[PDB]
């Protein structure tokens, strides 16, 4: 599918052998601690994807999919799909090939896309960096297809980041010489098969800024759908301008800025407005980036606060963000695992309750804005604006005029005192009615075009044009 068919998507992330078995049991042991395989698959998937759709997700993205190195290594089994051997053969612990085509065309069924996780980068080796036998990988079966052995010391020195090797002595990531054609040709030829084969709507490509950039141009216009980048870096100047060799990139600058104004009663709305406002003006399409705030290689939101009412604003900015918003597996039932191996949980330990407290708001917020783009093709491609902020506050607004969402976000937690924020900026006409569609009550515009928003509980409040709800089933 394209960019601007991906415009309108909303992700779900999970890591397919920790979200379902396929003998849906909700009680197999998983210790983050062992880093093992804990047993989940692509038919697992398909049977969970009522629980998936029923938070109004459009899209799912799954970890790497290629056959892994078999050893159990000094830092466990390859079960995130990170280490690859050879590249024309599927993992098997998730399935078989006609197990992932199935998975495809039930999403498909559904009118959702399917996204996959892929690496160009390296491959992955049990053991030091000088023992490698190049003879295991396929097909670049011979140390001339990689780079000399060197570790990465400076992550400031580009060069380093491009030609050594990730990872280190105990497992080693042996690093493919993108700028051989040989290497360049296979990568072209594979990515377009993949995407063909198992009809795959769009790419997560992992390890971009590990990659020259003259590499990339050629890798998204094989693939021939919308690529996705990871580039790790939270400076906007760095990240970027990776916007000029592939589609997108995750949202890494907005990430530090947003997680620090919501993970405390103290965090600093100034920082999130500035930044929202220089990915706007910077970076080459803001609405083409992926916003998060939880993913496998940080800390999980709730390892920071358990705070309810922080958890729930954090989730409604990324719903209602420019871009397309992507929910990691666990986040919805507030899991607070910290670093690696910690914030890779299995998500079938919850009990899949479709009554959580984040289940209900993701589901509400992602309601509002699938309704909404069926009824505004100007607000995939309208920029979020920031209208209005104070020391525990932030509102934004985005919509074409007349259609505008105004979403009211809230950092005093979940003991926040009740109060009225008379908001001006919104828009919207004097005697209109609105609705706030997270409680579902409904609000007056006054006569000089202000709102009386009611607060409390440091909830999140998000607006809407009660005339245009008509005929849908929000707040019925
Ligand atoms: C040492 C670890 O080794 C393995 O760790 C695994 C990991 O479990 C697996 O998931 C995969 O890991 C994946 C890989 C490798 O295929 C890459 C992508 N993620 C990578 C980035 O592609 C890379 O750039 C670097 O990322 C660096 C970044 O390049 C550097 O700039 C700084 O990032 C800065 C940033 O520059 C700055 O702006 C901001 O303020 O601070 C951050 C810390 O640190 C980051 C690491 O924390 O590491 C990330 C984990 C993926 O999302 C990630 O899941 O492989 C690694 C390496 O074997 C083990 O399993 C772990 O238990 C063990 O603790
Ligand atoms: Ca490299």
């Amino acid at each position: 599918a394209t960019p601007a068919d991906w415009r309108s998507q909303s992700i779900y992330f999970l890591l397919t052998d920790r979200f379902a078995r396929t003998d849906g049991s909700t009680t197999a042991t998983c210790n983050t601690a062992d880093q093992k395989y804990c047993g989940g698959t692509w038919q697992g998937i398909i049977d969970k994807l009522d629980y998936i759709q029923g938070m109004g997700f459009t899209a799912i993205w799954i970890t790497p999919v290629t056959a892994q190195l078999p050893q159990t290594t000094a830092y466990g089994d390859a079960y995130h799909g990170y280490w690859q051997q050879d590249i024309y053969s599927l993992n098997e612990n998730y399935g078989t090939a006609d197990d992932l085509k199935a998975l495809s065309s039930a999403l498909h069924e559904r009118g959702m896309y399917l996204m996959v996780d892929v690496v160009a980068n390296h491959m992955g080796y049990d053991g030091a960096g000088s023992s490698v036998d190049y003879s295991v990988f396929k097909p670049f079966s011979s140390q001339d297809y990689f780079h000399p052995f060197c570790f990465i010391q400076n992550y400031e020195d580009q060069t380093q980041v491009e030609d050594c090797w990730l990872g280190d002595n105990t497992v080693s990531l042996p690093d493919l010489d993108t700028t051989k054609d040989v290497v360049k040709n296979e990568w072209y030829d594979w990515v377009g098969s993949l995407v063909s084969n198992y009809s795959i709507d769009g790419l997560r490509i992992d390890t971009v800024k590990h990659v020259q950039k003259d590499f990339w141009p050629g890798y998204n216009k094989a693939a021939g759908v919308y690529c996705i980048g990871e580039v790790l870096d939270g400076d906007p100047a760095y990240t970027c301008p990776y916007q000029n060799v592939m589609d997108g990139v995750l949202n890494y600058p907005i990430y530090y800025p947003l997680l620090n104004a919501f993970k405390s009663t103290s965090g600093s709305m100034d920082d999130l407005y500035n930044m929202i406002n220089t990915v706007k003006s910077d970076c080459p399409d803001s609405t083409l980036l992926g916003t998060f705030v939880e993913n496998h290689d940080n800390p999980r939101f709730a390892s920071y606060t358990n705070d309810i009412a922080l958890a729930k604003n954090v989730a409604a900015f990324i719903i209602l963000n420019d871009g397309i918003p992507i929910i990691y597996a666990g986040q919805e039932q507030h899991y607070a695992g910290g670093n690696d191996p910690a914030n890779r949980e299995a998500t079938w330990l919850s009990g899949y309750p479709t009554d959580s407290e984040l289940y209900k708001l993701i589901a509400s917020a992602n309601a509002i804005r699938n309704y909404a783009i069926s009824k505004d093709t100007g607000f995939v491609t309208y920029k979020n604006w920031p209208i209005y902020k104070d020391d525990t506050t932030i509102a934004m607004r985005k919509g074409t005029d007349g259609s505008q969402i105004v979403t009211i976000l809230s950092n005093k937690g979940a003991s926040g005192d009740s109060y009225t924020l008379s908001l001006s900026g919104a828009g919207y006409t004097a005697g209109q009615q609105l609705t706030e569609v997270i409680g579902c009550t409904t609000v007056t515009v006054g006569s000089d075009g202000n709102v009386p928003v009611p607060m409390a509980g440091g909830l999140p409040r998000v607006l809407y044009p009660t005339e245009k709800l008509a005929g849908s089933k929000i707040c019925s």
